């Protein structure tokens, strides 16, 4: 799969070697894995360089934040594979009150401890900013479950689906929270139909690359909780073509996405509307998309 | 606009001056065209050109018909532009006994006894391969002014209607008769999945060129007659991208559909299944798909 012409340059966070030892590490210490093979498997995965790449501005001392905490979400992604929706939205929900701080957890049970260890430090470090990531972060938990999974869907509704599944939203904070950017709820207003853009850049990316990944979960995992749901599928259907032709086909439309985020970011500017934080802001988008596909390519996690 | 590499190269009728000349001025004096701009503006189009392209290796003594059909079916479609979809269908259902044969034309009405004698001479010609020729052509007429026009696809269903609109079933049984091709039920069924492949290439071929043209009619002919039904317009709102863009994605698409035909007919040979004459209907196939384009790249009728 040779990918096409991208102008966007991917940059890692110059503390990755540090902050993917330490946070695989803890990680290692404190997760229940089933066994060596898997504990070999998630270092391959490479958690926190995905969340290098991902936000490669932000402050030294909340890069660590952020690979935490999306280290812990992948864990739970796989884990909810071989869940029911019923009993995968059981899990997601238990964590909800735990994560706002409100319901301690059982020291027995390292998920609980570690989503409430991790929100705990993220708001003593800054409370405010640590909030703005909670809606978000259930939003998406929410729609992991949601039983939309199991009926069809076309293109546009799956995107609009996916926003939330990708967790679009909750990345966008978590960026803002990394990098200590505040933004002013007009500001946030005006950049929505370049979050919408920007969305399904990261969601198509991911699918091309987790496409084999899915199939074989789709095979061999729970009937709902490993239901294949990606546009490579959607597309081959759609216009009758190999899953493979499906990704030719959407990288290209990948490709025009780049060009829409660029146009989107220029008319901002032409009209009156660029502020130093929103141009903060929708560079760090253009990191979210080409770091993602920079770590998708090259990830473990997709290629074995 | 770059067309992508595609390894299909076109073939044009040998005889396609002089055919074009006879068939050009055989309008020219029957049809009522309603000034000299609109007579000039029909002879730029090249009706018998893009037939002459379609249907390269007809046998000399058929194409004409070949042409007088195409060019009859282009002239309507341009009029239905102008009328609701009532309108539309009473227009079309008039002519469906008439080609039949059932019913005498009003010989005062040129599209009536053109469309009479047009289908007497080709039954006289050969009948059995005429008569092949009319559930698929009222098959098309009733999908151009069906009012699953007016309401929102998604590139799937989209796909699936503009089998009908785009005449790939009329346009296979006219090869036929135009070559003298005959196949047997059992070989149609052979190839049932590559008609439906071919179909999507000369469909999104078509919408990619005829763009400019359909948008301009959307905006200024008949509200309903002159709706945007087409691909373009739908991979733009199912991905939020402009009209332009979404025209490059379609070009990868339909190379993608290309080696599909490509796949199709290897397969359809290895199997031991490719008789002579499927042999040469496939190929047939083939020289709709890059006749189809050629014209379409150059003709007057799409870039004025
Ligand atoms: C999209 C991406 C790499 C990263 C964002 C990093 C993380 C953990 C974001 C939180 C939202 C999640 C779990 C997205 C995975 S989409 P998925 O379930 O399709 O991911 P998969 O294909 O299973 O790796
Ligand atoms: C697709 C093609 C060039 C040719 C087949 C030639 C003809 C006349 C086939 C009969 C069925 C019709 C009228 C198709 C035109 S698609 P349309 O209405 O979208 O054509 P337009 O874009 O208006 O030129
Ligand atoms: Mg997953
Ligand atoms: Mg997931
Ligand atoms: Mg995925
Ligand atoms: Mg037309
Ligand atoms: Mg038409
Ligand atoms: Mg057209």
């Amino acid at each position: 799969l040779e990918p096409p012409p991208s102008t966007f340059q991917p940059l890692c966070h110059p503390l990755v070697e540090e902050v993917s030892k330490e946070v695989d590490g803890y990680f290692l210490q404190h997760w229940n894995f089933p066994n060596e093979k898997a504990r070999k498997k998630f270092v391959a995965a490479g958690f926190s360089r995905v969340t290098c790449l991902y936000f490669p501005k932000a402050l030294d001392d909340r890069i660590h934040f952020a690979c935490r905490l999306l280290t812990v979400l992948f864990l739970i992604d796989d884990l909810l594979e071989y869940m029911s929706f019923e009993e995968g939205s059981a899990y997601n929900e238990k964590l909800i009150p735990i994560s706002r701080g409100d319901v301690l957890p059982d020291r027995s049970i390292p998920v609980e401890y570690i989503i409430y260890d991790l929100w705990e430090s993220m708001r003593a470090h800054d409370r405010e900013m640590a909030d703005e990531i909670l809606e978000p972060v259930f939003l998406f938990m929410r729609a992991q479950t949601d039983r939309t999974r199991a009926r069809p869907m076309g293109l546009g509704g799956y995107l609009e689906y996916r926003e939330r599944d990708v967790g679009k939203e909750l990345l966008a904070a978590l960026m803002r929270f990394s990098m200590g950017l505040k933004l002013s709820p007009s500001e946030l207003q005006r950049v929505r139909e370049i979050d919408a853009n920007c969305s399904k850049h990261l969601s198509v990316v991911n699918d091309i690359y987790s496409y084999e990944k899915e199939l074989y979960t789709s095979k061999t995992a729970h009937s709902e909780g490993g239901i294949l749901c990606t546009s490579v599928q959607i597309l081959a259907q759609e216009a009758d073509v190999t899953a493979e032709a499906a990704k030719r086909v959407l990288f290209v439309m990948c490709r025009e996405w780049e060009l829409r985020h660029q146009l989107l970011v220029a008319r901002l500017s032409a009209e009156g509307l660029e502020t130093p934080g929103l141009a903060a802001y929708v560079e760090g988008l253009e990191y979210q998309m080409s770091g993602n596909e920079l770590w998708s390519q090259t990830t473990l996690r997709y290629s074995v």
